[PDB]
DNA sequence: TTTTTTTCTGTCACCTTATTTATTAGTAAACAGGAAACA
DNA sequence: TGTTTCCTGTTTACTAATAAATAAGGTGACAGAAAAAA
């Protein structure tokens, strides 16, 4: 099931971000109530992806940072290929979200070929506009 | 919602494919126990996709065909697109039955514009390998 | 072929009523032991006239079709000719049910021609109904 | 059912032609068998209508004369009936064995109407013979 | 010489009984929370 | 703000029961021969 990674995304987030991975500011981001993500962490901490203690804060192990790492690339690229092809910005965070983790890696990876050729180059994107543009 | 409409592609595909839809077809077709597929023609009856008959069949009523036609379409759209991006032919259609029911039918639509501007040109699928082979 | 041109009768009026045809449902239609219906099925499904799958269903091919569609129209016509003649419609069915089968092509398109005679005039009806009521 | 009341039908129609009726003569009537004649000439010995020897031959009762007249109005009327309405001459005998055992009472009554209502009037006969070519 | 009955014996027509499969109806129970509590 | 303790439906199998579809056997009228009686 897809709800286990997004935990793993968000707090490598946000020790990027601030430094301070908390029960507090994952849980209304996510819009659930605060007891489901205490169920869930203490659930992933037994499988070495965290660093805990009574009455302190979590930090990565050295799987999860890494792991953490794959799935913020994954979601930086998802963004900006919808952006790339057109779809406007308030659809894109939840299809991105939403279609995230259903991606094999075989797909993430060829992918990658595809926004690089809008990206590296000028002119097909405008070619890509027009026909966008042709029948909207 | 997706749950629903899984069985609704499903339904409208065997009924195009062989004329009949039975309970032990959907069944194997979703990968589930016949009492979930029971289950839930009763549950699509009373919102009126489907005509259901107990022991005997369902059929679709019109509100049913005009929602299955858009979903085999846009099955059969990102099926095309991964296909064109070069997706290994194993994992298509493992992928394609995940995102399909996430996305909004806005980027399908897009999606659609950016099938044909690589349908629309010979040069432009090998262009691409361009890209491709340099890594 | 009486016997078997029931089938196909009884099979494209059912599919065009429900959409599709079960074995019971077509031993009520013709009243006989639903193992005579399998029977009949696995002999019209190597004649071509149907597509036949073990514990799943029949369709009806481009043979079947276009004989049933000539056969409902038969059995239409005989109702309108009995009815327009006069019978009292407890036994139009039985007679026509009776009949239909050993009526050449020939008898039934003049049969049209008589129907038509008497459809496209109101006094004639009434001519014959006061010929009816003093003979 | 059409094998119960086509022998007496025919044995009257032989009686009434000849004066005499043989096995054979009803052999060829229905094209059958002879053999298949005399054991249906037993079936109709155990129900009264005729009385038989042996070797000698067949005669109607007083019930049987009665209800082979019926028959052979019925006869007669569909067949005045179909050619009436224009079948083909060499089609209409087998259309009138056909259903002569299966139209009740009722419709040979109204069918008897329908032939009186042409039969009292020239003009419609040619009106229907018109409709009968106007789409050929 | 030609019918006209008595047996032989074959397909067949259709139903009864049994069997194999498909469809439906509860029971359960592990999940995913989540309303009150704390600190 | 950092969690705990019972509640509270949801989802899916599983196990039973219920019917539907199919196959293996009988009967028994109806032909069609081929001897036999006349
Ligand atoms: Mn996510
Ligand atoms: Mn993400
Ligand atoms: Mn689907
Ligand atoms: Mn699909
Ligand atoms: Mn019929
Ligand atoms: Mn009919
Ligand atoms: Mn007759
Ligand atoms: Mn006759």
């Amino acid at each position: 099931t897809p709800s286990m990674e997004d935990y793993i995304e968000q707090i490598y987030m946000l020790i990027e971000e601030k430094g301070y991975a908390r029960v507090s500011d994952i849980a209304e981001a996510l819009a659930v109530h605060p007891s489901s993500v205490t169920k869930m962490v203490q659930k992933l901490d037994k499988d070495e992806y965290l660093i805990y203690e009574k009455y302190r804060g979590l930090v990565l192990t050295s799987k999860g940072k890494k792991i953490g790492k794959r799935l913020v690339y994954r979601h930086e690229l998802l963004e900006q290929f919808l952006r790339i092809i057109g779809v406007d910005e308030e659809k894109i965070y939840n299809d991105v979200e939403g279609i995230e983790h259903h991606l094999s890696w075989n797909s993430i990876d060829r992918i990658g070929d595809l926004v690089q050729y809008f990206e590296e180059d000028d002119a097909r994107k405008k070619d890509l506009k027009s026909i966008q543009k042709k029948t909207e």
